[PDB]
């Protein structure tokens, strides 16, 4: 029940990073399948979240859990499918990539200064603390540089798509 | 932790009224948040429906729990959110409704005849229409839109309904 000819694009990066803008319009102009994976989140972890507390990973494993599933359904019937989802460590990625070998990773990039200086700073202190970049040990993971336009990050993630 | 100011609009009809393409042309038009909810479908349908095994009320009760969840949480951050799910019973609808009071639904409407031919593009389709349950008077949040236009059209008119 895997299409290999199908494909998921997980776009991940650190909050701000700008990647549900670059999902949404490289999905309208690809007419990709498109979901913003914070959709699917449990209540508890917004709750956690939203009064100020940063996750954990136990809380992300239900979620990723449910970002697999959704992949796996969305690659069923589209050719092209964008899935937002931080995926900030390498054990979430694996858990994104079961079951999943026609899924693959867009890290939109860029560092403390650029991100800061593009919008909560201890939020973002966090994540790219909970940040472990790929390494070389990571086959299926394209990356775009997000000092640019929005239309310029966008682009670079079109290019890769059809690369 | 509804907010009244948000709004979700759930795209109802039977498969092959254009549910999605619709969707997503509006939600872009809009700059709104959009959910194709075919794709929260747990494993479980997803297997059976690969074995062209159509499902059941039971297969459809934890899809409509997450979706209802998702609609909730895309309620938090985003004016307007769009979902599509072609929910065709009463019952189901009310499942979606659950702590939504701030949901309603655009029908997408056409005779057999216009949904036949789009599909044949691209039996169910006939069961389908028997499944569907039609809003009635007493579903308040239940806005209805004509399906045999251009696409572009249907686009337009769900809009106006959404600025209504
Ligand atoms: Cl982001
Ligand atoms: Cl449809």
């Amino acid at each position: 029940t895997t299409n290999h000819d199908h494909h998921i694009y997980v776009l991940m990066g650190v909050s701000g990073s700008g990647k549900s803008a670059v999902a949404s319009e490289v999905a309208h102009q690809l007419h990709a399948a498109f979901l913003d994976g914070d959709f699917l989140h449990p209540r508890r972890n917004i709750e956690k979240m939203a009064s100020g507390e940063p996750l954990n990973d136990d809380d992300r494993k239900p979620w990723l859990q449910a970002l697999n599933d959704a992949a796996f359904a969305m690659q069923r019937t589209n050719k092209v499918s964008l899935i937002v989802c931080s995926a900030l460590k390498k054990h979430y990625r694996d858990l994104l990539r079961e079951g999943n070998p026609n899924l693959s990773f867009i890290y939109l990039k860029g560092d403390f200064d650029v991100i800061e200086s593009r919008l909560k700073t201890q939020m973002l202190v966090t994540q790219f603390e909970t940040l472990q970049e790929p390494g070389a040990d990571e086959t299926d993971v394209l990356v775009v540089d997000i000092d640019q336009p929005l239309e310029g990050v966008v682009a670079s993630t079109i290019e890769v798509i059809k690369k």
